C-alpha cells in the first residue's frame, strides 16, 4: 500500500478505483442523496475503506457521518482520517487510547496550479523547501498535502480553524529520495478540547505511482 510508507492500535486500507457493487450504509445515504456521481463514488468507496480499517481494530461495520464542519464522525473510542483524490481513496484509523489523532491526505503528484502556491504557504517554506527536497519532485504539491494532513489531525482535537499561514512546516528527505519526514509547528494557540495543547505535529511524506501521500499519527 502507498499509505503504509507514511505510517509508523492503527489500521489502514486504500483503493485506487471505485469497485462496482459497493453501497453506502442507509444512515450514510442521505448525505449523497443529490450529489454528482463522482462525489457519490468517492464517498462510498472511502467509507468502505474506513470500515475495512475499523474492522481490523475490532469495530463492527458502522456508518461514518459528517460533523458541522465536514469532519468525519468515528465510532466510540476510535479516531481516523479520510482522503480521496483522482485515483485514490484512503482511510487510516486508530484506537483512541493509544492514538490521539490521525490526519492523512493524497494528491496527484503534479505542480500546483498557478497562484495556488502563494495561498497555501509561508514565505520561509517557499524559500527553504526547494533546498531540502529532491529535484524535479513537485515540492509545492507535497507542502500542500502536509498542510491538509495537518488540518485533519488538528481539527478533531481543537474544533477550531487552522489557516495555511497558521502552521510552519519543515521537511526532511530519506536517503531513498522519494520519502521523508516533516514537522508541522503550529503558530497560533494550540489549546485542545482535552489534554495538552498542540504545538508540534510530526508526519511523513511519500511520492509513489503518481501520488503524494502524507500522514500524521499523534500518540495518545
Ligand atoms: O479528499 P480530501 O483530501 O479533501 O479529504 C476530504 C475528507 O476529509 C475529511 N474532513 C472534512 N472536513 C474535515 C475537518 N474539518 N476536519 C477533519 N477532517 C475533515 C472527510 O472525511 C472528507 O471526506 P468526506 O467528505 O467524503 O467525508
Ligand atoms: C496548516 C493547515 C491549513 N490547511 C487548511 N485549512 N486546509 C483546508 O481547509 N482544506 C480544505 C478542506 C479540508 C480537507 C475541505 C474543503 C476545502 C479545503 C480548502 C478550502
Ligand atoms: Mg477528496
Ligand atoms: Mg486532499
Amino acid at each position: 500500500t502507498l499509505v503504509a510508507s507514511v505510517l509508523p492500535d492503527l489500521a489502514y486500507a486504500e483503493l485506487y478505483s471505485d469497485p462496482p457493487g459497493l453501497t453506502p450504509l442507509p444512515e450514510e445515504a442521505p448525505l449523497i442523496a443529490r450529489s454528482v456521481a463522482k462525489r457519490r463514488n468517492e464517498f462510498i468507496t472511502v467509507r468502505h475503506c474506513a470500515r475495512i480499517a475499523l474492522d481490523q481494530l475490532g469495530v463492527p461495520p458502522a456508518p461514518i457521518l459528517k460533523g458541522d464542519k465536514g469532519e468525519p464522525c468515528w465510532p466510540d473510542g476510535m479516531v481516523g482520517s479520510l482522503t480521496h483524490c483522482a485515483g485514490y481513496r484512503g482511510a487510516v484509523v486508530g484506537r483512541r487510547d493509544a492514538v490521539r489523532s490521525v490526519g492523512i491526505d493524497a494528491e496527484p503528484h503534479d505542480v500546483l496550479p498557478n497562484g495556488v502556491l502563494d495561498a497555501i504557504s509561508l514565505p520561509a517554506e517557499r524559500a527553504d523547501m526547494p533546498r531540502t527536497m529532491p529535484a524535479a519532485l513537485h515540492w509545492d504539491r507535497i507542502l500542500f498535502c502536509a498542510k491538509e494532513a495537518t488540518y485533519k489531525a488538528w481539527f478533531p482535537l481543537t474544533k477550531r480553524w487552522l489557516g495555511f499561514e497558521d502552521a510552519h512546516i519543515t521537511f526532511e528527505t530519506d536517503s531513498t529520495g522519494w520519502t521523508g519526514r516533516f514537522v508541522s509547528r503550529i503558530l497560533i494557540d494550540g489549546s485542545t478540547l482535552s489534554g495538552p495543547p498542540l504545538t508540534t505535529l510530526r508526519g511523513r511524506w511519500s511520492v509513489e505511482r503518481g501520488l503524494v501521500l502524507t500522514a500524521i499519527v499523534l500518540a495518545g
